[PDB]
C-alpha cells in the first residue's frame, strides 16, 4: 500500500496568513471593538535606511519601464533574508513599512532577559548579511489594540517599549544595534559589551561576549521552551507554523478582514500576481492623532476606534483606502491612499483635500484626541507586496509618502498639502495659506507647502 | 557528468487527465458511438450528505463576498482526503456530483471477493477521517457506455451493481457502510460482521474482523497483482499513474472531448484559475430518460446516443451546456446548465423553457425511451472544480440543482419549472399549469411549482 | 535552531536568463555597439527536420481549436529532451529557430580535440533519444557580434565554423552526425570511425570506438576542468548555473534588452502564460544582407549595426518586431514579423511592403553590404516559447516563415512577396512584377511569386 508524500498545500487561508503576524493568526479575540490585550516582549525595529530616498531612480529611463518590477525584486531579495533570520530566531514579524519592519518576541516576563540575548544575536547576524541597515531594540510591557468594524480589522502595538524601539532606531548610525534604556536594564549585562550614546540613556552594542561554558545553540534550544509557535518536530523544516493552517471558515472570515480586497483577489487567483507591483500616481493623506498619554490602551483605544469609524466612512465615499496604521513617537498615524489598485477616479485632489478636512473636523471633537494633524502629498509612489514568500504585506514606498509623514509632524494641528496638490486642485487660492518652509529631517526640495484653510475664513 | 532530478511535469495532457478516470484515460475504444464495454467490479458511492443543503449559508453577508472561494476551499479540503484514500486503496474515482462521488475497483470476476474486503477497509478508513459521510457498496457486472459526437464525449456506467450502489447509499444512516445484496452474497463473510437493515436485503457493516493469521498489508499487496494501474516501482510515490502521461496528440485529442471548453482554457493558461469558482445565477434543466430495462446497454445505448445528439444541438443554439450525465435509480439524467462561464445571454428563462420543451418532444419519440421528464429551476448555484489536485471535476452544487432533480422524479412525464422561472419568463400564464405541492424527500419551501404546458392546448 | 531548506527562487532575473545563453548571461561587454569578441569552440546544429512542414496539420479541424497548444506541447516534449542532453554534456544553447537549435562548447584552443569527443558522444545520445533528427558539428575560430541600441540588443556568432556547421547539417541524412572538414581535422581520429560523404570533405560518424583503457565518465570529468560554468559542488543537481543568478539591477537591465517586451510582461506576471502560444496570421519580412567576407567581424559588424539602426526605426513606426537574427550560409538575416502579440493593426500588408522597400533602399547604400534581398510572405504561423523550462525562446514556425526565407535566397537582390501579400495589398498591379517560378528546395505549391517593384518605373 503506497504512502505518497504529504505535500505543502497553499490553501487560501495560508495565503491570507502570510499577510499577518502570529499575534493575529493565533489570536482568539472577543468580538468587541476596540479589543485590548496586555503582555511583555522584546521588539526589534530594522530599517534598510536610504532605500526610499533612492527609489526615485527606478522611474528613470534606464529602467525601461520595469522600474517597479526591479524595485520589488531587489527590495525583496534583501528584506526576505532579514525576515528569514527573524523567523529562524523565533520572532514574529508584526508589520512592514517602507523599507523597515517591526518584529516581536513575546515571552513571559521572567524570560525577557534570556530572550534579549537571542534578539541581540539575531540583530548581529542581520548586520552580518550586509557586510558588503540600522536596528533598534526595546523590551518591556506591550499592549495590543484591535480596532475596526464588521468587515475590516486593524491592529497596533502600544506602550513605552514601542515608543522606545523607535527612539532607539532613530539613534543608530548605520550598522548599529541600539538598546533602549529599559532593554539595557533588563538584559544579561554579563554577556554584552556596550558604549554610551552621547546625551542618551540608550546604549550601543559593541559585541556579544559569552562566558566559557556558553553554547548559543543549546541556549537557544532552552529558549524555545518558551516560544509557543516555534516550528518543531515534524514541522521543524518550516519557517512558520502558519504554513500548516488548515481550512477553517470561521478563522478565515476573521483573518480576511485584515487584508485589502485587491490582495484577496490575487489570493483567490482572480487577478494576475504582477498587477499589484506598480509605480503609480496617488495622493497620500497621512493622519496623525495625538493623545495626552499614548501608552494607555484603555484611554486611547476607544478614541482610535471612533476615529477609525469616521475615517473609514469618509474614505469609502471616494474609494480611499487605509494602507497602514502605525504608532509614531507622537501619536497614532493612518496612512491613507487615494488612487490605489483600480480606484483611479477624477478630481482625486479636491476630494482628497475635502476628505482630509472632514477627517480633521470630526477627529478634533473625539474625546481624548488632543491634536489632529494631516499631511497631503501627491505623486508617483511604489506600491507592491514586500517581504518573504511566507510573511509579506502590501506596502507603499516613496518620497511623497515620507513627505506627507513629515508634514503632519512638522506642521501639527492643521491640514497641510504639497505643491502638486495645491496646484492641481483648482480650488481657489484663498482656500489655502502658503506656509513658511521648515527644514524637515529626512527631506529636501519639498517645494512650497500650504495649509488647507478651507472654504471659509471661519 | 551530472544527473539532475527528473521533476514532475504538468503537461496539458496530464492536466486534462486529472478530470478523467483511468477507465477513460487508459481506455482504447473504437470510434463508433455509442461504444459499450462489459466488466465486473466493486463500486463505492460516498456522500458528504447535508453539505449542499447548507451551501445557501455561503451567500450570507458574513462571507463578505468570498463565499464561493470559502466553499470550494472547505469542500476540497474534505473531498481531497476521501479521494486520496480511494486512490491509495487502488480505486478509480469515476465521477463527482455535488458533495458525492462514485469510485470503481475493476477486477476479474474471481477476485471480487477479495477486492470487496479492500473496499470495505477503505470505507472504514474514510469514516475514520471524520470522527470529529454515508457509503454504499455494490459488486457485480458493470457495463460502460460512451456516447457523443465528433467533438464531445460522455460516459456512463450501467447495470444492477450501479442501480444497487445507489439503493445502498440511500439506506445508510450517517456513518454507515452499507452493502448491496449481491455485494453481501459475493463477499468474504468470515471477515465481516453485519446487521440486517429492516425491510431490506442489503446489510450494514458493523466491523471488519480478520482471522489470526491475517495481515492487511500483505493481503493488500496480493490484491495489487490484479490492479493494472496501481502506481508501483519507480512510481510508487505517485497517487496516479496518469501523473506520468506523456504528450501524445492522438490521445490528447480523444481526452479533451470529455472536458468543457472553459476548463481547457484554464488548462491552457489562458484564463485565471480562480475564474471558474463562483456563486452564479443559472437555470438548471435536468432531463431524465426512463427505459423499460436500464441494465441493458445494447438496448439503451443507441437511444441515449440519439437523445444526446438532439440535446446537444438544442443546447448549442443557446450556449446551454451538459454539466454531467448520471444514472439515477430510474433512468439516465442529463444535468444541463444555462448561464455557465461567459455564456450569460438575455431571456435565459424563456429560452430554457422552450429548449426543455423541444428536448421533451424529440426524446419522447426516440425508440426505447419510455418516459421523459424534465425539471427546470433557476437561482444561485455554486460552480467550481471539486476534488483533489490529481483527480477533480467541474461541478455545480446548490438547492436549485437538487430541486430540479427532485422535480423530474416526482413529476414524471412532463416539463416542470420553479417559481423563479415561471415568474421571470414573462410568457403568458396559460402556457403553464399550477401543480399540486408534493412533499419531496430532500427539499422544503420549494415555492409553487408549474408544468410548462406549452403554446397550445393541444 | 531550525535550518529550513534553501528553495529554488524563480526571481525575474532568472526568468529572463532562461531566454539567453551563458555566452550573454555571463558576458561582461563594453557598451559600444557593435561589440565583438573572439574565441574557439565546437558548434552543434540539431534539426528535427520535417516538423515545420507538418505544422499545417495542427490547423486542421481535428485539433478542435487547440492546435497551437498541442503543437507547443509535443514540440517541447521532444526539444526539451535534446536541450537537457546538451546541458548535461556541458554545452550552451545559443539559439532556437523553428524546430532547430544551435549549441556551443567554448574552450581554449588546445582542448578542442577532447571537447569534440564529448560533443560527438552527446550527438549520438541525442540520436538515441529518437530510436522509435539531423546533426551537424563544426569546430574552430568563432567570433561574437553584439549589436543594438540603448534599449535592445541582439547577438550573432560568425566565422568559418559557423558557416561550416550549416553546410554539415544540410548534408546529413536523417540520423547522421556529420563533421565539418575542420572538425574532422582537429578531432581525435583514433576514437571515431567515419565515412566519406560523396563530393564533400565533411565526414559522417559511423561509431565512437574508444580504446581499452577508456572510461567516458572519467574523461568527461577531466573535460569539466575546462568548462567555466558547469554546475558543480553544491549546484551539481542543477541544469544551469544561471538558475542561481541573484537580483542585480544592473545585470537585469543589460539582459532584459535581449528579450521582447511581451515576453517580459509574462515574466512579470502581468499576462497569462498561455497568451503567447498561438496560431496567428502574420506577415514575415525576412531580410538578408550579403557581404564580401562574412567571416570578418570587424568588417561586417559596423554594417550590421547600421542596418539594424535603420531596420529598428522602420519597424517601430508599424509595430513590426525583429524575432530573430541568424547567420545564413550567405549573409546575415533578420526575421521580422508584423502582427505579433497585440500588434495587430490594419493594412498590415501594404505597410509590410513599404517597410520592406524602405529597408531595401537604405541597406543597399550601407558601406560593405554587397546585396540586400527581402522576402515577404503572409499567413498562419505558430508563435510560442519553445525549449526547456531552463532554456527557451520565443519562436515563430511555419511554412510561410520558410517560404520567406527561401524567397530571399532564391531571388537575391530584390524584394519579393507571395500571392496573399500581393492580392491583399490592393496596391495597383504595376507596383509588382510577376516572377518566374523556381523550384525551391524545401518548398512546394508556393503559389505565384512577385517582385515588389515599387511606386515608380525608376
Ligand atoms: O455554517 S456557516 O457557513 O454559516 C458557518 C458560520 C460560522 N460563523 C461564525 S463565527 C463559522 C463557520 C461556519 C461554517 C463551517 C463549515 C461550513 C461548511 C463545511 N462544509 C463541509 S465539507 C464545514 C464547516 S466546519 O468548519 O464547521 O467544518
Ligand atoms: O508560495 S507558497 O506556495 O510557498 C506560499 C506560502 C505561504 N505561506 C505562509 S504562512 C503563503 C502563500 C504562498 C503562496 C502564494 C501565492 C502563490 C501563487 C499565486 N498565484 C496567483 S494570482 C498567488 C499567491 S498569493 O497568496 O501570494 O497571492
Ligand atoms: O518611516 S519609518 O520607516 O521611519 C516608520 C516605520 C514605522 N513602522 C513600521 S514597520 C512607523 C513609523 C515610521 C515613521 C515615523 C516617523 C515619521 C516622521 C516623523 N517626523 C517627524 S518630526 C517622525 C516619525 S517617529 O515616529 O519616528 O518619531
Ligand atoms: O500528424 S497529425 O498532426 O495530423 C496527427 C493525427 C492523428 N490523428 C489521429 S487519430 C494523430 C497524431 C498526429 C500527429 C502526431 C505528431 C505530430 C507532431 C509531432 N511532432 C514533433 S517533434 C509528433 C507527433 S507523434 O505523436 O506522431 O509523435
Ligand atoms: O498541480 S500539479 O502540477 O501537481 C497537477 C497534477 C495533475 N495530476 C494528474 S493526473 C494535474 C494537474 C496539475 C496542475 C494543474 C494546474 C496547475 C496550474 C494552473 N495554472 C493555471 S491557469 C492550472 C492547472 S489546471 O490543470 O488545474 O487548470
Ligand atoms: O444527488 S446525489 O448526490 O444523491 C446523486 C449523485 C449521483 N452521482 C454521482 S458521483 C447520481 C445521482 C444522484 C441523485 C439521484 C437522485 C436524485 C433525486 C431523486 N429523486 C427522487 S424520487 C432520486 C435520485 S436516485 O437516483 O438516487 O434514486
Ligand atoms: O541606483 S540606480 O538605481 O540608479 C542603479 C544604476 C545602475 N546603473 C548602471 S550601469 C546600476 C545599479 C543601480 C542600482 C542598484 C541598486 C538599487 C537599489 C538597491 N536597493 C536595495 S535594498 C540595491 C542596488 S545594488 O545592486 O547596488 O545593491
Ligand atoms: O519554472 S521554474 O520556476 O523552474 C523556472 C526556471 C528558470 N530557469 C532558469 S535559468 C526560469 C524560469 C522559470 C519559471 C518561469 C515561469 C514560471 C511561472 C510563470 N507564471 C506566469 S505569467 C511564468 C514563468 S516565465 O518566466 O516563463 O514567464
Ligand atoms: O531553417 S533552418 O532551420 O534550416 C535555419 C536555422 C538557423 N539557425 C538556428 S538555431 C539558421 C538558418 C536556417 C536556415 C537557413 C537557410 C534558409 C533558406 C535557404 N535557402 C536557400 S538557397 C538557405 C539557408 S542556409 O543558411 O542553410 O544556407
Amino acid at each position: 500500500m503506497n504512502t505518497p508524500k504529504e505535500e505543502f498545500q497553499d490553501w487560501p487561508i495560508v495565503r491570507i496568513a502570510a499577510h499577518l503576524p502570529d499575534l493575529i493568526v493565533y489570536g482568539h479575540f472577543s468580538p468587541e471593538r476596540p479589543f485590548m490585550d496586555y503582555f511583555d516582549g522584546v521588539l526589534m525595529f530594522v530599517d534598510i535606511s536610504g532605500f526610499t530616498a533612492m527609489t526615485e531612480k527606478f522611474s528613470s529611463a534606464m529602467y525601461m519601464d520595469r522600474g517597479a518590477e526591479q524595485l520589488v525584486e531587489i527590495l525583496n531579495y534583501h528584506i526576505s533574508a532579514i525576515v528569514e533570520k527573524v523567523l529562524i530566531f523565533g520572532g514574529d514579524i508584526l508589520k512592514f513599512a517602507g523599507d523597515a519592519l517591526l518584529a516581536l518576541w513575546r515571552v513571559e516576563r521572567k524570560q525577557l532577559k534570556n530572550i534579549i540575548t537571542v534578539v541581540i544575536k539575531c540583530s548581529l547576524e542581520i548586520h552580518g548579511l550586509f557586510e558588503t541597515v540600522k536596528i533598534g531594540l526595546a523590551a518591556g510591557h506591550i499592549s495590543m489594540l484591535v480596532f475596526g468594524d464588521e468587515t475590516h480589522s486593524h491592529f497596533l502595538v502600544i506602550g513605552q517599549a514601542v515608543d522606545d524601539v523607535r527612539l532607539a532606531q532613530n539613534m543608530a548610525q548605520m550598522n548599529d544595534v541600539i538598546l533602549s534604556p529599559n532593554c539595557w536594564q533588563l538584559c544579561d549585562r554579563s554577556m554584552i559589551e556596550i558604549e554610551s550614546v552621547p546625551d542618551q540613556r540608550a546604549v550601543k552594542v559593541n559585541f556579544l561576549k559569552p562566558p566559557p561554558n556558553f553554547n548559543f545553540d543549546e541556549f537557544f534550544t532552552k529558549c524555545t521552551t518558551f516560544m509557543h509557535y516555534y516550528p518543531s518536530g515534524e514541522h521543524k523544516n518550516l519557517l512558520r507554523l502558519a504554513c500548516t493552517l488548515k481550512p477553517d471558515p470561521e478563522l478565515e472570515m476573521s483573518l480576511q478582514k485584515y487584508v485589502m480586497e485587491s490582495i484577496l483577489k490575487q489570493i483567490d487567483n482572480k487577478q494576475l500576481q504582477g498587477y499589484l507591483s506598480e509605480l503609480r500616481p496617488v495622493t497620500i493623506v497621512f493622519v496623525n492623532l495625538m493623545f495626552e498619554d499614548q501608552d494607555k490602551a484603555e484611554e486611547i483605544g476607544p478614541a482610535i476606534q471612533d476615529a477609525y469609524m469616521h475615517i473609514t466612512s469618509v474614505l469609502k465615499i471616494f474609494q480611499g483606502q487605509i494602507n497602514k496604521v502605525f504608532m509614531f513617537d507622537k501619536g497614532c498615524s493612518f496612512l491613507c491612499v487615494f488612487g490605489f489598485p483600480g480606484e483611479k477616479v477624477p478630481d482625486e485632489l479636491t476630494h482628497a483635500l475635502e476628505c482630509a478636512m472632514d477627517i480633521f473636523d470630526f477627529c478634533s471633537q473625539v474625546h481624548k484626541i488632543q491634536t489632529v494633524s494631516i499631511g497631503v502629498a501627491s505623486g508617483i509612489v511604489f506600491c507592491g507586496i514586500v517581504g518573504h514568500t511566507v510573511r509579506h504585506e502590501y506596502t507603499v514606498i516613496g518620497q511623497k509618502v515620507n513627505l506627507a509623514a513629515r508634514m503632519m509632524m512638522y506642521y501639527p494641528g492643521i491640514v497641510t498639502c504639497d505643491s502638486v496638490t495645491y496646484n492641481g486642485s483648482n480650488l481657489p487660492a484663498y482656500f489655502f495659506k502658503e506656509l513658511p518652509k521648515k527644514v524637515m529631517k529626512g527631506v529636501a526640495d519639498s517645494g512650497p507647502l500650504y495649509q488647507y484653510w478651507g472654504r471659509t475664513e471661519k
